[PDB]
């Protein structure tokens, strides 16, 4: 296994995966390292397996499909993986946790968004389609373009918004266009 966590690539107290050799730190996982479970095989390991059980499952879906989804386990698995390939990134430290907005000439959005929000919602089984997920992940984006007006920290948004859109096309394998 490796000796660094998958997500934040830092040591520490690892959880090994029993099918590939990713390691995770805890709540670094989603979802949080489960308690026994021997073997144990992390997200995407699980993902693969659902993959492999359904090869037609990688041809190519509308949007507007795959948002009006229920959120059947598998589902809530893919959900869990996008996320944690935001989280995976090391941008998302500035959308992890609660924002606060005090900016001379800008107004705070009306509903703030978070990704440790969005992290407990989906733990709380909150979202009943893959619609109620995305929203939540797009308006952190689009409250922080708006937000930040012409400061260049506007890019990070960008940034970031890109890693997300980039993977939900892989992984709910998104018709792919130009
Ligand atoms: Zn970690
Ligand atoms: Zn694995
Ligand atoms: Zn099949």
């Amino acid at each position: 296994n490796s000796n660094i966590c998958e997500v934040c690539n830092k040591w520490g107290r690892l959880f090994c995966c029993d099918t590939c050799p990713r390691s995770f730190h805890e709540h670094c996982h989603i979802p949080s390292v489960e308690a026994n479970k021997n073997p144990w095989s992390c997200i995407f390991c699980r993902i693969k397996t659902i993959q492999e059980r359904c090869p037609e499952s990688q041809s190519g879906h509308q949007e507007s499909e795959v948002l009006m989804r229920q959120m059947l386990p598998e589902e809530q698995l893919k959900c869990e993986f996008l996320l944690l390939k935001v989280y995976c990134d090391s941008k998302s430290c500035f959308f992890a946790s609660e924002p606060y907005y005090n900016r001379e000439g800008s107004q705070g959005p009306q509903k703030p968004m978070w990704l440790n929000k969005v992290k407990t919602s989906l733990n709380e089984q909150m979202y009943t389609r893959v619609e109620g997920f995305v929203q939540d992940m797009r308006l952190i984006f689009h409250n922080h373009k708006e937000f930040y007006r012409e400061d260049k920290f506007t890019r990070l948004g960008i940034q970031v918004q890109d890693i997300f859109e980039k993977n939900f096309r892989n992984i709910f394998a998104i018709q792919e266009t130009s």
